[PDB]
């Protein structure tokens, strides 16, 4: 049997195979008609983020989300149409000789851009993502399919609407098929198994989706090569050593970490601080730490302003591990290729995480640092060699 | 939801994830009581055994495999309880330590051996495999999921129950937890899609399955990186250098090749003959194009005797494709990591295929070759790094 997020991801692929072949001119030329469809039926959109915003204010919407939401503040629509041009308007990224190397006469060997594959794009609260990734995929001769969060149902309807309409309505003239582009109007999170098919994520929002995403998929993800690495901080850590390995791994970065900390480990709370007001480093706490923490500092009076705000680049995640067998469930919950850590003066829990742990590489008392949207990321690489009957058996 | 397949793999990743902790002494006692269970059992599995061989006599069974089913010809059962034996008394194959270098004062990198995590074992028509599998599974600390073919379901069957039944009966003794190993009795295919959980297949039987299995999945399969590697012979393939070429594709190896076969090429007969009798290559044919070549070479009088046996190291199939539209659907099947050859005089057929294929490296008139069970494969690495407190900003 074939799931719905199976045929989506498998007709992604077909339609790609079809658009890496598509001439320039006709990748490019459905790019203006779609500025076109999209200019000529701007009211229709106003209206549609208008009732999203309005949504958005009435229920729990955070006013740094609401303004990514108002595709209309400013000249926010216009700079998007614009970026459509700018894209339609480049050099054709695929076909492009990067390097050319001369094998033997008549033996040539070169290297060829060419597509990624199909995209899975996820993004929360930003409509003009819609335009921007369906512009980029077309003209980089990629398949899209594309995800919204909640909060711009509206505004993804009516774009979708017209994306897909204007890609039907010019198949005939542009050769570019339907399915090029797939925008899910929530009809699932089983398209992150679907790595036969997808062969590039592209998160668009928050360090938590990324995390979560990361967490959830086999399917490499843009910008993130790396799982969520861990530190923990055992009941006998100690103090001095627990507050420079953790440091270091801020002073050194884009990664994703979590701390986990054992509450029986005594000064904990000096660690984040320490994070804090000497690496500057935000600290994305889970509510029932934060909750302790900020109560150590409020009994002790040094819970500053700078603490505050502080406390909710590099992301750094922290929360409670009361075990060592607990930091090991944890460790082992995150997707591979991470490293993980732990602080300790005891050796039976040293060796009993080393053993433990699902981990590329492991540390225990030292520092994980120790391990060594444009068209960017969207190309890949395929090789030619062009020879004249030449085999693998010469003198 | 979670599928059946699904529950499968993750219970086999929590599994493994306490079988890597357990002791030499206990991973091996279980080795011990399975071989005592098995020997003292050896009636009951013979019986099931029995029944198989007259189930598949008759059926259409071929005598090779026939031979592979009968568990108790000869010492065949003797040598496969010796074999569990001969495991349990190995070294411990996890925790040795490979490589030790002291990067710093009191800061020292090692690599250790460690379990590769989870294993899919998917066999045809060899009863023994169980035994082995079983017993190097949870010797080397890894989880097992084994899935037979239909000729042994009633030996397969006897043999999971005792197996099944004592590591249930022996779980406190040992350590070693219910499900280190799942002896799956056709409950799917759905399995090779569980690359978040499963980290090797083990396949055990033919190459159509080898095939197979590289087509349906994106985890690693042991002893087979690359995917299938194509040749096109198109229409206005020259018929020199498609010898040379396609011959060159054997005489370089343990590889997968599918030889695409343009009807509409003058003497394509003379390629196959040529790899079979310069070669000494085995052509896995197509029904369709084995009644095709057959019919030209007794129409010639050259239907030798060398060719009949050798028409049906490395591997070879061949099939026809009847445009270069068509060789492109049928390389763009292939799981990713595969290299493709055009040979053809035709340019515009040679860009078609090159912009149209998915593939890392893509040769036109040059041989693809250009491009540069025991415990062996079941062993990964860990690196370890021990410091005293050392973080990445040395001087
Ligand atoms: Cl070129
Ligand atoms: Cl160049
Ligand atoms: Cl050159
Ligand atoms: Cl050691
Ligand atoms: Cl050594
Ligand atoms: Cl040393």
């Amino acid at each position: 049997h074939m799931s719905s997020s199976q045929q989506i991801a498998k007709n992604a692929r077909k339609a790609g195979n079809i658009l890496k072949t598509i001439s320039n001119e006709g990748r490019s030329d459905i790019l203006y008609k779609i500025h076109d469809a999209l200019k000529a039926n701007a009211h229709a959109i106003e209206e549609a983020n208008k009732i999203d915003l309005a949504v958005a204010k009435e229920t729990g919407l955070a006013d740094s989300l609401l303004k990514r939401l108002d595709l209309f503040k400013g000249d926010k629509f216009e700079v998007m149409l614009q970026g459509i041009k700018d894209v339609a308007e480049l050099e054709d990224p695929v076909g492009k000789v990067k390097m050319a190397r001369e094998l033997d006469d008549g033996l040539t060997l070169y290297q060829v851009t060419a597509p990624v594959g199909v995209l899975l794009v996820i993004f929360e609260s930003r409509p003009e993502v819609i335009a921007n990734i369906t512009a980029l995929s077309i003209k980089s001769g990629n398949a899209a399919i594309l995800k919204g969060g909640k909060e711009s149902v509206n505004t993804f309807r009516e774009m979708a609407k017209i994306v897909n309409d204007t890609i039907a309505q010019f198949q005939s003239e542009t050769g570019v098929p339907v399915g090029s582009v797939q925008l899910i109007e929530t009809r699932v999170s089983d398209l992150l198994d679907q790595d036969e098919y997808i062969d590039l994520v592209v998160p668009r929002g928050s360090n938590a989706l990324v995390r979560k995403i990361k967490d959830t998929t086999k399917i490499p993800v843009l910008g993130h090569a790396d799982g969520i690495c861990s530190i923990y901080l055992d009941e006998d850590a100690d103090l001095i050593k627990a507050k420079r390995i953790s440091l270091d791994a801020k002073t050194n970065c884009n990664a994703m970490e979590t701390l986990l900390i054992n509450p029986k480990f005594s000064k904990w709370w000096e660690v984040l601080e320490n994070l804090t007001l000497e690496g500057g480093v935000t600290i994305h706490a889970t509510k029932d730490l934060k909750t302790a923490y900020f109560d150590k500092l409020n009994e002790l009076g040094k819970l500053t302003e700078a603490i505050q705000c502080k406390t909710v680049s590099l992301d750094l995640a922290a929360k409670f591990v009361t075990s060592t067998e607990s930091a090991i469930q944890h460790i082992n919950t995150h997707s591979s290729r991470h490293t993980d850590a732990i602080v300790t003066e005891n050796k039976a829990n040293a060796e009993k995480f080393m053993k433990g742990v699902d981990s590329s590489g492991v540390y225990w008392n030292a520092s994980t640092r120790f391990a060594d949207v444009g068209l960017d990321g969207l190309v890949s690489y395929q090789y030619q060699i062009r020879g004249d009957g030449q085999v693998a058996s010469d003198y």
